[PDB]
């Protein structure tokens, strides 16, 4: 009885099904895949990215920005909700070909920095390769890339360094202010007593009311279904999204449900 | 069609058949694998380890480290031969249940920083949890554990900070000086004209001759097969043993029809 | 008119005045400076340590230790109060003669690893000797060596990774509940408006309360002279202490003035 | 009697005198200080920065970069000889305000991640703000950028890491041969039986010789008094510079003189 071999991970289908950049705003695109997000935001300096998805998704990431005239040493930014798999998957190889910087958060740059191994609640079961986080930003620091402040807000939850990006792009001229909010679900999570982890339902309380306050009028999630995006619409694909207020309602439901089996 | 999804390393099912602890001299034992060479040496103010396996192996090793009444906290030391899944998979776990440290050179902290990824041959097929050395070797180098020196030798090949650790033990308080020599293989690489390695040939060539004029009386290698090892069959495991001269020689031999045939 | 030269960070004469090995519990040892804090704990397993100084202190905090019977190798565990020139200096030198691990937040690591360089208030002029962390700890986390429980509190504001660190020793076998607070001062920091550190003055508020109540009889400071400690007088070193009330209420009231005074 | 303070890196006035951009070649350009070389090349993708000089030096290789026309953000990559304080000091800001990455070797890259502390030879008397390398290079690898090509030859001694950067650039339409030839010196070190660097001499010897046959028509050095290059008289700096045989064989004719007062 020999030990077991290792596992990879392995996503949906539709977490790797490619899709062709759809527009979001006047300079924001979905470059991702119909069921993962990967944000693109072109300014007159360069170029800002948003997540990346999983670590096999670099080469689909680098021919939508071709598509949209973005070559590779345009891409000057990448900014991360949470160091998973699932969304800083391509972080190392588009740092290798792009020449772009990454900036995160202390415990999101940790976290990127062993490549998701030795994750508070997996373990190594998702583990990536690593990338070295260039600048460490606070909570309320803005980052300008071409006349493009990005916002950070910390909401800890599914991971201690997940955080909500907002910037104020425009729509034919009119603004419309962006919310992209990481995930507030917390899969498998062990709630109370975690040792790893003690105060975790504390900041997803306080995580629950940072997401209620959001500059927002158009809420976007690093997995759609979580916003009520539906990637394969085309144009309609904002058609039944969620505010930022009924998202971490719902949200803290599922969790407040969560807790009380868990405590059963 | 969408994207592929991620393949794992697995290995031969021998590979991961653990082993009680076989003695090899007075204070060094194998408490790897049986195809897997994991060396523990005991001494009087702790313990050395060389290399660890797979990366699912720490359980395992730490076990066998029990069995020989080797505490946790009583691992100060891991030494490696090269920075590969196979070799260095449990760096990251045991260094975080032990409290040990581990030396190796810039080139194979490198690669156990970034956990394989990168590769220079393999890109990021073999990826394994990341670590971080604690403190830079150079060649020649001797590590003093407990009154056992450790010289280091360096003999780039298969990575490039591949090395070779030689230490003299006791059999029944006679000398006996052995040799931890690295893999000399080269399997699936690019020799000629590799960009990512220009001068892999003339790197090979000078670590064939580092190997045969090793101080050496019993040699073991990573896996136990190149050195003619058989760790199943107890204590004629050392039968059939290959020298240094004969290793290095063989090695040789296969690297230059390697080098013959990929020319054609 | 050339470049300036560069400037050493150089302190008070009394904070390098090295000092005998003063007891404050039944296995707490002060083995730092009259003015700086250097915390030793004897445990049954191994010895804990806190803090470390200036980065010239390296080599007293190892006499000190062989003072009171510990070997190099029995430092097992290095904790931070936070990661700065003053009181991290020897930590990287420390890891190298002792084999000992570090243990401490995301960013206080993060501060680790760069050396106090790229200081949100200080820039460049408290550059240390940089040091890695081997193991991150979480607010709330208790880290238990030889049967001492370490439970880690987050106090933001000096740095964004302040920690303060909770024990229960005894006193000729009578418990006493060991508070060691992190600074609660803030010299020449820019509270309103910072863009480096934007919600610094509620991080600092939050901190203030976070000291209140904390599980303490006998409160210590990195700098003995924020909790009125004098380390010079032998054992009437606690004589006029401070509890935690009262550290927490009078370095709020000199935040609140120097908010005051700087908003005019 | 306290602790002694600690001491800043203190250098010559010329060493830090600012000067105007001195052409080498076409698309060299030096924009150092009279006394250290800090090398840009302008391509049509970008700019190549070799070097930086002493950690002050941020200000003015930024100023020097402005004044060719290139702006923070052209700059993409960052060359260095070896990583000391005197020539990679301004690393870690130059990363931060360009948004440029860094590329050298393993052994470049170590010693640049702790900021030149644990030196072989200096211990943690030359210590900069660390900075991380993006990109590892072997030997005889080539960096292309914008249509230059930078070939790496590794010349081990005055650091583990040196290396000379050999490219081809042009000199009104006609090509010249330039060699960035790292330190050849040795001050201080102990060169027979160094427990810290065992083969250092060997590694000295085959330096010689790798210089000798660097493809050199131009050669330029880190510290300018080396190579006979007078960066003050304007135009004819390049009036006695010396060849590849001259300053490979000078420089081992002090290497040998060191070595035999040293025995003795
Ligand atoms: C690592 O990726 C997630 N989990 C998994 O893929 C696997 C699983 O949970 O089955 C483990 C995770 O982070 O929880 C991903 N991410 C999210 C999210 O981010 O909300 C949702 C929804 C769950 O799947
Ligand atoms: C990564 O591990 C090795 N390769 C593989 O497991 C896979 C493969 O080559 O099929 C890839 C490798 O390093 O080459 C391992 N190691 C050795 C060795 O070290 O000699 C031998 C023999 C090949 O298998
Ligand atoms: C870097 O060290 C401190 N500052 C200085 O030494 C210098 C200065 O401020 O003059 C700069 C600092 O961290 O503020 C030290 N630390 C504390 C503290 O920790 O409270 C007090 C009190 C000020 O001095
Ligand atoms: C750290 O910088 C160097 N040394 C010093 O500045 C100091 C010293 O040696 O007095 C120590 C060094 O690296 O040796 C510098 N560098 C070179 C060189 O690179 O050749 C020459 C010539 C000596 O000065
Ligand atoms: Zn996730
Ligand atoms: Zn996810
Ligand atoms: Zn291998
Ligand atoms: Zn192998
Ligand atoms: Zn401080
Ligand atoms: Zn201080
Ligand atoms: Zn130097
Ligand atoms: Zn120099």
């Amino acid at each position: 009885a020999p030990l077991p071999q290792l596992r990879a991970y392995t996503v949906d289908a539709s977490w790797l099904q490619p899709m062709a950049p759809l527009q979001v705003a006047d300079h924001t695109w979905q470059i991702g895949t119909e069921d993962l997000t990967a944000l693109l935001v072109q300014t007159a300096e360069g170029a800002v990215l948003l997540d990346g998805g999983m670590p096999q998704m670099a080469g689909h990431l680098l021919d939508n920005m071709k598509l949209r005239g973005v070559a590779p040493q345009d891409l000057r930014l990448i900014l991360l909700s949470h160091a998973h798999a699932d969304h800083a998957g391509p972080v190392a190889e588009l740092k290798r070909r792009t020449g772009a910087h990454v900036a995160a958060n202390a415990e999101t740059a940790v976290l990127l920095a062993r490549g998701g191994s030795n994750d508070l609640h997996f373990g190594d079961g998702i583990t990536y390769p690593p990338a070295s986080a260039d600048r460490i930003i606070m909570d309320g620091e803005v980052v300008t890339v071409g006349g493009i402040a990005f916002t950070a807000h910390f909401m800890p939850g599914h991971t201690p360094g997940s955080t909500a990006w907002t910037w104020t792009d425009t729509r034919d001229g009119k603004p419309v202010r962006i919310a992209y909010a990481d995930s507030l679900s917390a899969p498998g999570y062990q709630l109370k007593g975690n040792p790893r982890y003690p105060r975790l339902i504390e900041d997803y309380k306080r995580s629950f009311a940072t997401v209620r306050a959001l500059p927002c009028d158009l809420l976007l999630t690093p997995h759609p279904g979580a916003s009520n995006w539906n990637y394969a619409v085309g144009s309609k694909a904002s058609a039944e999204a969620l505010t930022c207020n009924a998202y971490a309602d719902a949200a803290e439901k599922k969790f407040d449900a969560q807790l009380a089996r868990e405590t059963a």
